[PDB]
């Protein structure tokens, strides 16, 4: 029987890792100056109290844990959180989050269509052509300026219809690193309550664009205009438990009751797929957010990665304007995020990860993390010279 | 949109606690939990995986992204506590789940991908999560005679009878050993049987294997599986580290897809990591690492051997002892079954009428199909249920 399998189509970035003077720019995890990825204080301090204090390991939570349920609310709604309209379902990392919250979706709409940018996280469209959903592209990154097309996204979001679901990057756009300004957000705001369709914010970023707080104006904005909508988060990346596998889904309803259906839905939804969610990664977390003494250090430790990514992406831009004479570059400074879309055709992507040993995405996707005052200046000469 | 949803059903066993603890009656009596209790109504964490967890915290120094499939010590070190020397590494497809249960969802993706018209065939009675799971999933759902009513031992004639209407490409799903909820288990005679009308009809077997180590002992609980994973070619078996590590809430699990030749398993292997990535992308670290470090590590791997056995021994003679109890009080070996089941529950084969009376007369409370956890017993209460039983006329 199993031999009538069909080989499936291996994720691309995880090959690339595979595939590995080498300077890698693949895989979207935070890398310090010695290309280490590394647990954070906080984050070791949780697991050592956890070791301490926890008695048992029998069945918990199915949606998860309260505590996790709240201080995941908190930090990304802040004090736009109404407890009695939200649903909370903790997942397997942000990915577990997004499949459930399309499956979600479709028990209340079995004709939803999603709308993703153009161009967004592979994965994305993935999980939906796995499921048969329709997917649609709204126009997002200007591949001139480097920058947003606005006029285009807002253009073909109108064409939305009630029911669809639009699936938008809360910040830390992957993969390109454009962004959407706080006015850009109220927008789109426009168009959704116009249009009447749902949508879905993919938070995996939260805290390495411009801060924790800011990171999230724009999901709180959306979440204050449109009375229902979808929220993905996921710690593997502002917490640094890839591994862990936690995350969750946060469904903001219009009232208690529809809120009461939801919170139902999800929790089946775990059920019928793995059971109860993986305890240990949302136990750090929670601990972390809900001890004072933690979440200073964390935060903290958050910050001065955030600053440091900052500075590597002026000193890139600084490099290559004093190689080319011309601020064409200068867009890398402004980009916000782990990731930033160079523009360097297939022809040259493949060129130059051959003959100069850096590896970066196909679509030119590199990790700035990944780069350090040593491999600034070879990245600089390296597209200068392959300049086409 | 979200309007739209349908009103989803609670897991039910809330409200089953939530009639117990409105119970203003001090002797009550809960046998109808699901976990292993201790003596003092607890449920531990066992020495080596506390041992493990702190050896991971001194040498773990990155929580990056790990193995789409699973890290290769865990797969091999489940790979051979479930099939031991019989492991053929060369057709052996191994997927890291959440969960037992992420590796039954995950195994009928599979066989689905692999056979649209696929149609499972499941005990009665058996696990109710297993049934669930496939209604959703919308795979056709058949039934085998399995639980004999009257003896309380397996009706095993009447398992073969229906076993022989599927067809090739059908689905049959066995548990390998501690059948929850009723507690008999078939003989290794049989399972020889039972491998000859697979071979037979061409049925794919699904063998979800979640107490190993409860029943008669670790190897002796696999027995059953490695016959039919040495007679049958294709095998997908389920295995959960949940209550044999006492790991529940970490939601460790094991897919294993044996295959009849190395192209076919890279198939399979293929399609694995594929579900595994369309699913959550990666799976839980941390419990799969308890787990590969107790195996490898000669010193902890002693130790948990050590206490599971005494947990099945401390078992086993609760066992003995409610049976000898329900022998001195009938005058009868009508109740010996309770000394023959394996695992840690047991159905009694009394009616939804007679488990209520139990309950209001007597304050004891177990699953309305009357299956009760051996581990919730001991010296005070055995006496009790003992009685109970027999007043109700079960
Ligand atoms: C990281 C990431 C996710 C979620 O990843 P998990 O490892 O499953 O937490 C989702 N979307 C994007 C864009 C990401 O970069
Ligand atoms: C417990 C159990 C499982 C798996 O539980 P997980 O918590 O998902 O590991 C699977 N099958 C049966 C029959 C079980 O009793
Ligand atoms: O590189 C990225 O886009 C972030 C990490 C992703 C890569 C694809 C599998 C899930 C994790």
């Amino acid at each position: 029987m199993l031999g009538n399998l069909k080989p499936q189509a291996p994720d691309k970035i995880l090959a690339l890792m595979g595939e590995f003077g080498k300077i890698d720019l693949g895989v979207g995890v935070y890398k310090d100056a010695t290309g280490h990825t590394p647990i954070m204080r906080a984050v070791h301090a949780a697991e050592q109290r956890m070791l301490e204090t926890e008695t048992t390991k029998t069945y918990a939570g199915l949606s998860g844990e309260p505590e996790f349920q709240k201080a995941m609310g908190e930090l990304i709604l802040g004090d736009g959180l109404k407890s009695e309209t939200t649903a909370t379902l903790a997942t397997v990392g942000g990915t577990g989050a997004l499949r459930q919250a399309l499956e979600l979706a479709r028990m209340a709409n079995p004709d939803l269509r999603v709308f993703v940018s153009d161009p967004t996280w592979p994965n994305h469209v993935s999980i939906m052509n796995f499921m048969g959903l329709p997917v649609q592209t709204y126009r997002y990154f200007d591949a001139e300026t480097r920058g947003v097309d606005f006029e285009g996204m807002k253009a073909d979001l109108a064409a939305a219809k009630k029911g669809d679901m639009v699936l938008l990057h809360g910040c830390c756009h992957n993969p390109t690193g454009a962004n959407l300004t706080l006015d850009q957000w109220a927008e789109i705001a426009s168009i959704l309550e116009k249009t009447g369709a749902l949508p879905l914010i993919d938070l995996a970023y939260q805290g390495f664009g411009d801060g924790l707080e800011e990171d999230a104006a724009g999901t709180r904005l959306i979440a204050s205009r449109i009375p229902e909508v979808l929220i993905a988060a996921s710690c593997s990346k502002n917490f640094g438990i890839y591994r862990e596998r936690t995350g969750c889904l946060l469904a903001l309803c219009a009232d208690a009751a529809t809120r009461e259906l939801a919170q139902g839905a999800m929790a089946f939804l775990n059920r019928q797929t793995y059971s109860f969610p993986p305890f240990h990664g949302a136990k750090i977390v929670s601990t972390v957010l809900t001890t004072p003494e933690l979440r200073a250090d964390w935060m903290a430790e958050l910050e001065a990665v955030r600053s440091g990514m900052l500075r590597l992406r002026e000193q890139l831009a600084g490099e290559l304007r004093d190689l080319s004479g011309s601020d064409r570059f200068g867009f890398v400074a402004e980009h916000r995020g782990m990731f930033s879309r160079l523009g360097a055709t297939p022809e040259q992507v493949k060129r130059i990860k051959e003959e100069f040993g850096i590896y970066m995405v196909g679509d030119s996707r590199i990790n700035i993390a990944g780069l350090n005052d040593n491999t600034i200046p070879i990245l600089a000469r390296a597209i200068i010279e392959v300049g086409v």
